[PDB]
């Protein structure tokens, strides 16, 4: 009941930002450009292999941010000074205006925070500071932003209507938003579909009852085998993620507990329903099998285990199959898994010492193959553009791919320069 201080550090990782894939902001996700965006109808390209950003020469990166669902992405400098660029429809930049930016570009009204963390929805953006303040900036027809209201687009940073203990981990999807406080309560606000907040309600009346700030997730579930309902008492999250309609969780016992809508069995409970409370999902509530690690993608989930080994459910694949329970990954048999991303389909990791990526068509870039390569592939493939490049961290958006590069060696710097330098058409 004393108000927890906090000072969060940010990040470890120091290198350069790579990025591969979609980088028409305004075609990710479409057939077209919207009518609004026919200026930049040809503004941006896939790029099928990695490049830097020529407006990056000398800036140090600690973090990239995407999300699954979103075509913008965010950087946090070593300074801890935090960058935006690409779609601006609904004001998710943070730049003040509605307006797509082709490149990395600082936001002015962060600009005196020192930012550790962010997250990316669908339309919006999440960004934690040092003291554990949220900001949020985008689309809030849903609430999404946790401001108490609803609006169709905010374009500056906003901090949240909140006021409990600070908060330490944060994760967006499509259109709702999750927020960890430092004692490991979860609150959630926005778009109640599916049962996706996780307050054992769907909200619809087609409308929906959102919820305008955040809202404590009061109980968490398991069921046995006879089909019974227990709560599970004074679970503390240690860490939470998002695909569009879905959450996982991370707990102070190691357990994985999930929610929302249950299609493609991204929710790995062995059947498709939908879950409106946080339930446990089975196989890392074993002693020694718990998990170390979770990730989501746009559609599918992740654990790492206490030993390691990479699991999966969900679908990459949604026009051809799905996982119902979690699965092994026996690929990466043995490998360290360091870091994990995953957009609408494709999935990239950092393991040991190499970037690994695999996904079905289409494609526009993310696996990093490079030009003239194939632009698919069903199992995973060491992504031999980067050979001899460390990746520290990677990052995905629905269609593309950022990783920062380690350049602490001359070798290595020489590798990292070697690669193209994009340098967008502007405006």
């Amino acid at each position: 009941h004393t108000k927890e201080r906090v000072k969060l550090e940010g990040s470890k990782c120091k290198g350069q930002l790579l990025i591969f894939g979609a980088t028409n902001w305004d075609l990710i996700g479409r057939k077209e450009v919207p009518k609004q965006q026919a200026a930049y109808r040809n503004l941006g390209q896939n790029l099928w292999g990695p490049h830097r950003y020529g407006c990056l020469a000398g800036v140090r990166v600690r973090t990239v941010v995407s999300g699954s669902c979103a075509a913008h992405s965010l950087l946090i400098t070593t300074e801890g000074k935090l960058w935006s660029w690409g779609r601006n429809e609904k004001g998710q930049l943070g730049h003040g205006d509605t307006k797509r930016v082709e490149a990395p570009r600082l936001i002015e009204g962060l600009s005196h925070e020192v930012i550790v963390s962010a997250a990316c929805g669908r339309n919006h953006t999440l960004a934690l500071t040092e003291t554990g303040s949220v900001f949020a900036f985008g689309e809030n027809k849903m609430g999404q932003l946790g401001l108490g209201n609803q609006t169709d687009a905010v374009p500056s940073p906003a901090q949240i209507m909140y006021n409990g203990q600070p908060i330490t981990k944060m994760a967006c999807g499509a259109e709702f938003s999750m927020i960890m406080d430092c004692k490991g309560n979860l609150y959630s606000f926005g778009c109640p579909e599916y049962g996706q907040l996780g307050h054992n309600s769907d909200g619809k009346f087609i409308e929906y009852d959102c919820e305008l700030v955040p809202r404590r997730v009061a109980i968490f579930i398991e069921k046995t085998k006879d089909g019974q309902i227990l709560p599970v008492p004074n679970v503390v999250v240690r860490d939470v993620a998002c695909g569009a309609n879905h959450t996982l969780v991370l707990d102070s016992q190691k357990r994985v507990f999930s929610w929302g809508f249950g299609g493609y069995g991204r929710l790995g409970h062995a059947e498709q329903k939908d879950e409106m409370v946080p339930r446990l999902v089975k196989l890392f509530d074993f002693p020694g099998r718990g998990a170390s690690q979770i990730y989501a993608g746009y559609t599918c989930s992740f654990a790492v285990s206490e030993v390691g080994g990479l699991f999966f459910w969900g679908a990459t694949n949604t026009s051809r199959e799905s996982t119902m329970y979690p699965k092994a990954v026996q690929d990466l048999c043995g490998w360290r898994i360091r870091s994990l991303a995953c957009g609408k389909s494709s999935i990239i990791v950092a393991a040991d010492e190499s970037t690994i990526s695999w996904g079905p068509s289409p494609t526009f870039g993310e696996l990093g193959y490079g030009d003239h390569k194939p632009k698919s592939s069903t199992a995973a493939q060491e992504v031999k553009t980067l050979d001899g490049i460390f990746s520290e961290q990677v990052a995905m958006g629905y269609s593309h791919s950022l990783v920062i590069a380690r350049d602490e060696s001359e070798t290595e710097k020489e590798k990292i320069k070697k690669l193209p330098e994009y340098n967008p058409r502007t405006l």
